[PDB]
């Protein structure tokens, strides 16, 4: 190189001075090669991969021409640079050749680029990384000639300027076109700008940026997320992944049955085989990434030494912030990379896992279908995909830790010695303690949802039958019931609490305590060993780098034991036999439609045949019937027909198509026009000639909706009457060939019968061509059938028509969130495991006022108390670093042979000092703040249930149950588990970020100013990420459920979708809904990632600069003074995002004590107790009279009870009747002051209802409940939940009430337990039990009901004249139906529309012509 060049390649004088250059030989030569090669050496295939995918031309762009015509700039600028350079000197000149080649060399590269550019024009992303990277490569190794060419020129020398300037003129147009080659310059395609996106912003991914704009303003729906790219649809992966399984499993078949003369691993082979080249990439970045890691730790010992002595060169402090800046950015830029790739494989994984179960799902053998449960298989899909997306979530990390381990105790040796192992030991111990309270908490927190559980049941009840409650007054039993079950929880609550504070407090002082023993070891060992800063914070440094995965290895092992048992149970389903279809010939045969060739099937595999020995055959167009005894076999042959049963001996011929209607019938979710048509193209002379002959025409007009009514688990719940018609109807109108009715006319009535034979199946009818095979219970139809068959034992006795089985005269005769891995935010690695754990758990089994609110409960005397001493804590930690500082320094003064004793004890009492009062503080604060919460969910729970519980009706009313139940389980768990863990982790890390600012400014005051700027930053970038990410969390939700709900509504109903083949629209259904979610999730996967790079950004710049600001000052710094400063800022980057994380759930939990609030605020009904006291004895007589009493149910509702004036005497028996809307059951609601006054009074005894007390009323009345309603419990809680009787006096009640015979001879007496709503006990006791309950009080005046309704003929005379010998010396008030029943009241009151009519004796109103007198001749008693 000395002869090609004419300088020195390499001379340290260049160097070791103040100032410092590389010569203009070494970088006028390998600086000139590196650039050139990267684009030489790797260009061929870069057009290999553009020739074999070429497309058409786009078209052309300003972008275009403006890249093209810079580089021809460039072509012509290095062309006649040439041509000066050779026309300067020829003639006795050896010029040398360094003036001729790298000339020569450009001219040659920019063609190269001028093509390549071009050939981009014919693919998707026009900016590849090729160039992208090459721009970079070129001005990195650039700047060095600039450095060096400016500095030449500016000492004066003036020898070459056309080449400064030319050189200059050239780095400028790189600017420019690397400027250039960034922007999109999109096609605008709705689908997604991830494939068309340059390579800067697909590594920066400001792309994603126009939701976050798009959210921020408006709420975004699912109509403005980008679609997901092909190659993750559905339809794409199923297909992979359906070739290897299939390749797979024969051949594990094969190995299984070739030993042991059931498959045992497929599943992970036929993953890794689909999925290795994502491994592949994902493992390359990773371990690129892994390097950065220690890289750190070189520089900060680099700028220790530098900072440490006073005789150095500026150029190395500059060149070290550099460096490091450098490669913080680079380590961020991989890392956010290698995060997207592994969670897109994840989400593939879940997908092509769903999708494949539920296509198998439809396709399974009956013996194991029948083997598993209904919901066993909707658990199954969506806990073990969901347990398997985690562990493809985080796998890498098993080899990213042994290696990270094994690399950070190298660095530590070299550092210190073998002090590091007693540090290490320290940070091994935790983990065991750690185990022993995992276990604790566990076994605590399974009582915990017990008792939790128990007391939902309870609440529900009372929820819904409050009305009953109100009626008897028994409001205040209940509030202790339930809470003496709350204290019960609370109890284990309190102590599950404190013992996850002790495991806090262990994962937090571990940092001081490592440090402690290492140094005071360190040092105390050995006399020779002097302490200095560099080794002290750098083994710091490496401390902090290896605390994490030494905690994460024990989570990931744990996790992978239960991926074990989740794939061996998917294994088994999706490796289960298939339905054998080698038993029926679906042949034309035409002579018949039907064969039976001595046919023999059974339902297991090889248990006794169920049909045995069976032939028949039936021509086309012929309805015949099967009849026979129970158990007999029709529907197994039915389901034979079908191919349900295993073949044993024959064969079925089936000419045609089928049609099937079950004898359980089948209702799917939605409108009862999408029942009917069943994925058939809508038609009107067809549909209503379905509709109307089915007489499903009366009941639709009674219908709310009318045809398009919601129908199913989640809407109207029809009787067997209907559910059959709509089935029979979606079978007549689907117009197939053969149709297998199997009893359609059961649940329906003789009038509809008759109608529906007559009119849809039978010789006149809709079918009348089509073949019929009807099985039947009753001979109402027989005579008008063409041939009947009696099966017996599961074989045919006898086949003939119907005149002919009756002449045989035989048997006939008789028989006529937002979290992916713990990898992502590592400091928080426990509570998201617990958090996962719970939820998986929990699957099976089924304007800053609030925070002052929050507060307030809490109690602010504690927060004050708590929020001092985690400040006290804080300071305490600067303390320490100030005298490691100092400690460090010290070493300086001294030397090998000069250390006292004395100072070396002292330097390190001290420290064990701090160390030990940062520990007290830290505990002090978590004992209290477990304590300030407990307090807290009792107060907000009590406050809240006797608000609710004394509601009046209207809210009741208008409010649905099932919300009302829901704050009582729901909110109460949230408000007392996850809601104080983020609340004490929130603090923590922002008084971690504020100490840690405090440091940095308190060494440079200058420092102050750039944290303004930050912050407005900070809290702007904050902002956004919440106002975008809060909606894609709800959206994810709504568009789950679907999912598994369409699974479930398909395995219940598979031989109905199997009979009609119609397996291919919802294979396409169950395809749509994933690529639903699928969409979804990927929408919050990389907004995350769109943060992460943002707050990197800021938390790397903000070290960058207290580096530099300490390198202009560093003439009044020392060495340790420039190691606590950036030893603790090179850990701020993470923090951010984890505080903007953190404080983004916080915000969303917060919602629990808002809905709580607003139900304990609900508004209240009259006082259940004032001064005003009755007399005693007060209902003396049965004096009640009416006032001028109006009323109205609500204030918006207009009056409903007007004018009435109305005299009832003591002892006085009354009858109320009317017409319908006309306020009798209004009367009742009216004197138990149910509802207000609006106009008039009503008077008893003398006194005025609204006087006497609420709960000083209801108990001197007796009421019999319209719909008698049985709580749980015991007998006698139900008959008496006060305890104020005695059992002697109730068991004369049931004498009276003719139940004492049941009840004695029952399991216990008055002890034995009831189920829900008496369940247990049958419907004849339930209505007599409610007339038991009543007579118990023996009350003075009785309002009555029409309650005897469902009561049985005997039992209902038996109540009708328990009335009359009981209750004589009483009044007695009956709102009724049974016109005939009304015989005996003294006084007949009617009512029309809320306005009392006729007034009289029974006798006296029929006597004279009336509006009763009309109604009783309507009514016909008399
Ligand atoms: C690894 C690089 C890229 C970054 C680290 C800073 C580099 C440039 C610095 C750090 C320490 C420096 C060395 C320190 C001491 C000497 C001895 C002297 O007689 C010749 C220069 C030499 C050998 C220096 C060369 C430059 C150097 C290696
Ligand atoms: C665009 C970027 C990459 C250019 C980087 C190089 C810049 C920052 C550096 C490289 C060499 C530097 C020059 C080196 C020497 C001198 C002479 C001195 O008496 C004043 C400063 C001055 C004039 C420096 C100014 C800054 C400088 C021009
Ligand atoms: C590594 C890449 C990314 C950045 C390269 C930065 C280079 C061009 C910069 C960083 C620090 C700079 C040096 C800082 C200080 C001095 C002292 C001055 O009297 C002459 C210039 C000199 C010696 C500079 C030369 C150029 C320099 C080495
Ligand atoms: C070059 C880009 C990529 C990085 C930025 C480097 C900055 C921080 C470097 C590059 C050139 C440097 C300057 C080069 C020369 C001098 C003159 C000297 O008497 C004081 C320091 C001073 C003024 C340096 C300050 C720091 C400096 C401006
Ligand atoms: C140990 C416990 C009791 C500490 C309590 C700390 C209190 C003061 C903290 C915890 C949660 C915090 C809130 C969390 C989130 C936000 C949203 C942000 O946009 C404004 C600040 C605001 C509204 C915070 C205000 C202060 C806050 C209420």
């Amino acid at each position: 190189l000395e002869k090609f060049c004419n300088s020195t390649f390499w001379n340290s004088s260049f160097l070791d001075s103040p100032e410092a250059d590389l010569p203009l030989c070494f970088e006028q030569t390998v600086l000139v090669w590196i650039p050139l090669g990267y684009l030489w050496l790797l260009a061929p295939w870069q057009l290999l991969h553009v020739y074999k995918s070429r497309t058409k031309r786009s078209s052309t762009t300003k972008l275009y021409l403006a890249k093209q015509v810079f580089v021809g700039f460039l072509l012509i600028l290095a062309a006649i640079e040439l041509a000066l350079v050779l026309t300067e000197d020829s003639g006795q000149a050896t010029v040398p050749a360094v003036r001729y080649t790298n000339p020569s060399l450009y001219l040659g590269t920019w063609l190269l680029v001028l093509l390549i550019q071009y050939s981009r024009q014919w693919c998707v992303q026009k900016n590849s990384w090729f160039l992208s990277l090459f721009w970079i490569l070129s001005i990195l190794c650039g700047t060095f000639q600039f450095q060096t060419l400016i500095r030449t020129l500016l000492q004066g020398d003036n020898s070459n300027l056309a080449y400064s300037c030319l050189f200059f003129i050239s780095y400028g147009f790189q600017i420019l076109i690397l400027i250039f080659s960034a922007f999109s310059e999109n096609n605008e395609s709705s689908n997604n700008p991830s494939s068309i996106a340059s390579f800067l912003s697909s590594i920066t991914y400001s792309w994603y940026d126009s939701i976050i704009l798009k959210g921020y303003k408006r709420p975004l729906t699912l109509e403005d997320v980008w679609e997901v790219d092909e190659e993750m649809k559905t339809k794409t992966l199923v297909s992979k992944f359906e070739t290897h399984m299939k390749r797979e499993l024969q051949k594990a078949r094969r190995a299984l049955q070739r030993r042991q003369e059931v498959p045992k691993s497929w599943l992970m082979k036929a993953l890794f085989k689909t999925f290795y080249m994502v491994l592949l990439k994902s493992f390359l970045l990773k371990l690129v990434n892994d390097i950065f890691t220690f890289v750190s730790p070189q520089l900060l010992k680099l700028l220790i030494s530098f900072a440490s002595d006073r005789d150095t060169y500026l150029w190395i402090g500059y060149l070290c912030a550099i460096l490091l800046f450098t490669a913080a950015l680079i380590q961020s830029f991989c890392l956010q990379c290698y995060f997207q790739l592994c969670f897109k494989l994840g989400v593939k994984v879940r997908t092509a896992i769903m999708a494949s179960v539920y296509k198998k799902a439809l396709t399974l053998s009956n013996l194991a279908r029948k083997e598993y449960t209904v919901g066993e298989t909707v658990n199954l899909m969506s806990v073990d995909a969901q347990k398997l997306m985690d562990v493809t979530n985080f796998m890498h990390m098993l080899w990213s830790s042994v290696l990270q381990i094994v690399l950070s105790i190298f660095f530590l040796w070299r550092e210190l010695g073998p002090s590091v192992l007693a540090g290490v030991g320290v940070m091994v111990l935790v983990i065991p303690i750690n185990a022993i309270l995992s276990t604790k908490s566990k076994t605590i927190q399974v009582k915990n949802m017990k008792n939790k559980d128990k007391r939902l049941k309870i609440m529900n009840e009372i929820l819904s039958g409050i009305k009953i409650l109100k009626y008897f007054a028994w409001e205040p039993s209940f509030r202790d019931q339930v809470q003496n079950l709350r204290k019960k929880e609370l109890k284990n609550l309190l102590a599950f609490s404190q013992l996850q504070c002790v495991v806090i407090f262990v994962f937090q002082l571990t940092p001081v305590l490592v440090s402690v023993v290492t140094f005071s070891v360190y040092v105390l060992v050995d006399s020779n060993n002097i302490l200095d800063a560099q080794k002290a914070f750098t083994s710091i440094t490496l401390f902090n780098i290896l605390r994490f995965p030494l905690s994460m290895l024990p989570m990931m092992i744990s996790s992978m034991l239960q991926a074990s048992v989740s794939t061996e149970r998917l294994e088994k389903y999706l490796g289960g036999d298939d339905l054998d279809t080698s038993a029926i010939r679906h042949d034309c045969n035409f002579d018949k439609a039907m064969q039976f060739s001595e046919a023999s099937f059974t339902w297991e595999h090889d248990s006794e045949a169920t049909v045995r020995d069976v032939n028949l055959d039936i021509m086309a167009g012929q309805l015949v019937a099967v009849i026979g005894p129970v158990g007999s076999g029709k529907s197994s042959l039915i389901s034979a027909m079908l191919g349900e049963m295993e073949n044993v001996h024959g064969h079925i011929t089936i000419k045609g198509t089928t049609a099937y209607v079950p004898q359980q019938s089948w209702i799917q979710n939605g409108t009862i026009k999408d029942n009917i048509l069943f994925g058939t193209e809508f038609n009107e002379k067809r549909y209503q000639q379905v509709l109307e002959a089915c007489a499903l025409l009366p009941d639709l007009e009674m219908l709310p909706g009318g045809d398009l009514a919601e129908i199913g688990e989640k809407g109207i719940n029809l009787s067997g009457g209907q559910k059959q018609r709509i089935s029979l109807a979606r079978a007549t109108y689907q117009n197939l060939d053969i149709y297998l009715l199997d009893d359609p006319l059961s649940a329906v009535d003789a009038h509809v019968g008759k109608h529906i034979f007559n009119k849809v199946l039978g010789p006149n009818g809709l079918l009348k061509g089509k073949t019929r095979l009807l099985v039947t219970h009753s001979m109402h139809f027989l005579p008008q059938v063409d041939e009947i068959v009696v099966l017996g034992n599961g074989t045919i006795v006898e086949k003939g028509s119907y005149s002919a089985l009756l002449a045989k005269k035989g048997e006939f005769a008789k028989n006529l969130g937002l979290i992916s891995s713990v990898e992502e935010i590592p400091e928080d690695a426990a509570s998201i495991t617990m958090r996962r754990e719970n939820s998986f758990r929990r699957t099976l089994s089924r304007k800053f006022s609030i925070y002052l609110e929050y507060l307030q409960a809490i109690g602010l005397f504690s927060i004050f108390f708590i929020i001092l001493a985690f400040v006290m804590n804080s300071v305490a930690f600067i303390g320490s670093n100030l005298w490691l500082s100092a400690w460090t320094s010290d070493s300086k003064i001294f030397n090998s042979t000069d250390y006292p004793a004395s100072q070396r004890d002292m330097r390190v009492g001290v420290y064990g000092a701090l160390g030990l009062a940062q520990g007290i503080f830290v505990f002090i604060a978590h004992f209290w703040s477990a304590f300030g919460f407990v307090h807290a969910s009792n107060i907000l729970h009590k406050q809240l249930l006797n608000n609710i519980l004394r509601a009046p009706m209207r809210f009741f009313d208008t409010t649905p149950t099932g919300r009302i139940v829901n704050r009582f389980a729901g909110d109460i768990s949230t408000v007392d588990d996850t809601l104080p863990q983020s609340l004490r982790s929130w603090i923590t890390c922002f008084l971690g970020i504020i100490s840690t600012l405090v440091m940095i400014c308190m060494a440079t005051p200058v420092f102050t100013i750039i944290v303004i700027p930050l912050g407005i930053i900070y809290v702007s970038v904050q902002m956004f990420y919440v106002s975008t990410s809060r909606q894609l969390r709800r959206l994810d939700s709504v568009t789950r459920s679907p999912i598994y709900s369409h699974f479930s509504e398909t395995v219940s109903g598979l031989p109905v979708i199997r009979a009609f083949e119609h397996q291919q629209r919802f294979l396409k259904h169950n395809e749509v809904r994933i690529d639903t979610n699928q969409k979804c999730v990927f929408s919050w996967i990389t907004s995350n990632r769109w943060l992460a790079i943002r707050l990197e950004l800021v938390g790397n710049l903000t070290v960058f600069f207290s580096a530099l600001m300490m390198v202009i000052y560093r003439d009044t710094l020392s060495g340790d003074t420039v190691g606590f400063v950036l030893s603790n800022a090179l850990n701020i980057t993470q923090t951010l995002n984890w505080l903007v994380r953190m404080t983004s759930e916080i915000e969303t939990n917060i919602v629990a004590v808002e809905r709580i609030t607003e139900y304990t605020k609900v508004e209240n009904e009259a006082p259940w107790v004032t001064d005003k006291r009755p007399p005693p004895d007060w209902p003396s007589k049965g004096k009640i009279q009416f006032n001028n009493y109006q009323v109205r149910y609500r204030p918006e509702l207009d009056l409903v009870l007007r004018g009435i004036t109305c005299d009832i005497g003591s002892m006085e028996k009354i009858g109320v009747v009317g017409r319908t809307g006309a306020g009798k059951s209004s009367l009742t609601n009216c004197l138990f002051r149910i509802l207000e006054a609006a106009g008039g009074q009503i008077i008893i005894d003398g006194v005025d209802i609204a006087s006497i007390g609420l709960h000083d009323l209801r108990e001197k009345l007796t009421i019999i409940p319209q719909d008698p309603i049985l709580f749980s419990g015991s007998l006698r809680m139900n008959l008496d939940p006060f305890n104020n009787y005695s059992d002697e006096e109730i068991w004369k009640a049931l004498e009276l009430a003719h139940l004492k015979s049941f009840v004695a001879s029952l399991q216990l007496g008055l002890s034995h337990e009831v189920t829900e709503a008496g369940g247990n006990l049958s419907i004849g006791q339930r209505q007599l039990l409610c007339l038991g309950r009543a007579l118990l009080r023996k009350s003075k005046i009785l309002v009555l009901d029409e309650a005897t309704a469902a009561v049985d003929l005997e039992t209902d005379n038996l109540i009708q004249t328990t009335i009359q010998n009981e209750f004589a010396h009483c009044t007695v008030i009956t709102i009724a139906h049974r016109l005939h029943t009304i015989m005996d009241s003294d006084k007949v009151m009617v009512l029309d529309n809320g306005k009392i009519i006729e007034c009289g004796s029974p006798e006296e109103l029929l006597q004279i012509p009336g509006p009763f007198y009309f109604m009783a001749k309507e009514a016909g008693i008399e």
